[PDB]
């Protein structure tokens, strides 16, 4: 309190000495002014505020109620601007010093500070009702002359308050939550605030676990014990408003547990047996997933699995009898076929490769080949990128046909003659380089499909990247691509 009053009256005296006894911002916007205008009552208001408020029949002062004689004509471009800049520099220095002081002195060790200090820290953030919007939130400003015209919630105070153990900081954050939901965030999208809180708690628990000196087995034992003794207690904080801190801690803990579990599942998929102890953790995860029906946890698990590894990971993971099926719901496995196809990632260009690839697919299933020509003739992005899309569509169609065993060697079933006639007729790709590339591609003699990769997972991605960079080089008549062309082809 003593140092806070020292900072406050130091700022007051500094401003008084700097700019002639008390520069004050605009009373309407309550923030630092742009293009300052000086009233006869030694008042500084914003140009926009004064132009939007002094136009009607209220030629007076919102602060001290003094009549304005003529107009807001006198503006000071010499003293007010420099004084405002100096006071802003001092206020930013004070804010940075205050945040550094609270970060260092208030959390030196594992002992929390007193109570009134935390209460004043969480109470100074507001600009509570003044006679005139009301009750804005600040970016840790010990002063009252800085606001924003929107209630904004940060997380620096919350994060710095979660550094200690969660057992002794629940009431303070609970009071802060009740304040925010009672005064600024009564009825709105509370999902954003809930996810902000849960992410802050994930960060805090990650800091606590990583910074500590403990082996992984102790944490695994505690996690398994919690999983095996977790009473649901879900219905307590569900319906519309109630969200206890304990519930948030529990869901954060299960988030961390399933994050690690997905990491371990990916590691098992890319590796050998799991040392007979990680298997117990995965079995506990499976029993937890099959015991509770809150399928959001498995949704998050598969989302994290896709983020770490990719869509192809779950695509191969969703087969028909692999001993890892508990990560799917009872409905996804029910109506999923064995004909899951690869992904047409070349849609980056936008609404042009899709049409040509659909035309190529229709020409593949049928015998007519005029559809791809019609699709090519009805689009922008001329000849270079046009032929790029055409040949990429042909490659992806032939790859989809070959990789799937049911329709292997499909073009050889009276369809390669159609594509050969299409190449012969249309002159859009009747260039020797494109012609020989297509001749290699159609009969699958290109030396890229036979990558002989034992993993057979990323080999499709590798071939896709190789053929895509080859297409970019072939269709790119650019000076920057000449060395790459020479490296790839000569
Ligand atoms: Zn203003």
């Amino acid at each position: 309190v003593a140092v806070m009053t020292t900072l406050c009256d130091c700022k007051d005296k500094a401003s008084k000495k700097f700019s002639r006894f008390g520069i004050q911002p605009c009373f309407i916007c309550h923030g630092d002014a742009q293009d300052p205008v000086c009233l006869p009552c030694d008042h500084v208001y914003c140009l926009r505020c004064i132009q939007t408020w002094l136009i009607p029949g209220q030629m007076m002062c919102p602060y001290c109620l003094t009549d304005l004689p003529d107009k807001f004509s006198p503006t000071v471009s010499q003293d007010h601007r420099k004084a405002i800049e100096k006071h802003a520099q001092f206020r930013h220095m004070c804010n940075s010093f205050f945040v550094d002081l609270v970060s260092t002195m208030c959390f030196k060790d594992n002992t929390p500070p007193e109570k009134s200090v935390i209460d004043t820290l969480l109470s100074l953030l507001f600009v509570q009702k003044e006679l005139l919007h009301r009750e804005h939130t600040k970016s840790l400003s010990p002063f009252d002359d800085v606001v924003d015209q929107t209630p904004v919630i940060r997380s620096v105070l919350l994060k710095l308050l979660l550094k200690y153990s969660f057992h002794e900081v629940k009431d303070y954050i609970q009071n802060y939550l009740t304040q925010l939901e009672k005064k600024a965030f009564l009825t709105e999208d509370k999902t954003e605030l809930y996810l902000l809180f849960i992410s802050c708690l994930e960060d805090s628990v990650h800091q606590k676990t990583s910074a500590g000196c403990r082996n992984l087995e102790q944490v695994l034992r505690e996690e398994g014990h919690f999983l095996r003794t977790y009473s649901p207690g879900l219905q307590g904080q569900e319906p519309v408003r109630i969200a206890s801190v304990e519930y948030l801690q529990e869901v954060a803990r299960v988030r961390l547990c399933l994050d690690l579990a997905a990491d371990f599942l990916s590691e098992l998929q890319e590796g050998s047996e799991l040392a007979e102890d990680k298997r117990r953790f995965l079995k506990h995860v499976e029993e937890f997933c099959t015991r509770v029906n809150n399928d959001w946890h498995r949704v998050y698990l598969v989302r994290k699995l896709s983020s770490q590894r990719g869509m192809e990971f779950v695509q191969s993971f969703s087969k028909q009898g692999h001993p890892c099926q508990w990560v799917f719901p009872r409905k996804v496995i029910a109506q999923q076929k064995d004909h899951v196809s690869l992904m047409d990632r070349y849609l980056v260009h936008g609404n042009e490769y899709k049409a040509v690839r659909d035309a190529t697919a229709k020409a593949v299933l049928e015998c007519k080949t005029l559809d791809i020509g019609n699709a090519l003739m009805a689009c922008r992005s001329p000849k270079p990128q046009q032929t790029a899309y055409l040949l990429l569509a042909l490659y992806t169609e032939v790859a989809a046909l070959y990789r799937s065993p049911n329709g292997s060697l499909h073009p050889e079933a009276k369809q390669l003659e159609a594509v050969n006639k299409f190449i012969k007729e249309s002159k859009i790709l009747s260039d020797p380089n494109i012609r020989c590339f297509a001749r290699s591609l159609v009969d699958n003699t290109l030396p890229l499909l036979k990558i002989r990769s034992a993993n057979s997972i990323l080999k499709g991605t590798v071939t896709e990247m190789a053929v895509h960079v080859a297409t970019i080089l072939l269709c790119g008549h650019n000076q920057i691509l000449k060395p790459l062309r020479n490296l790839a082809f000569y």
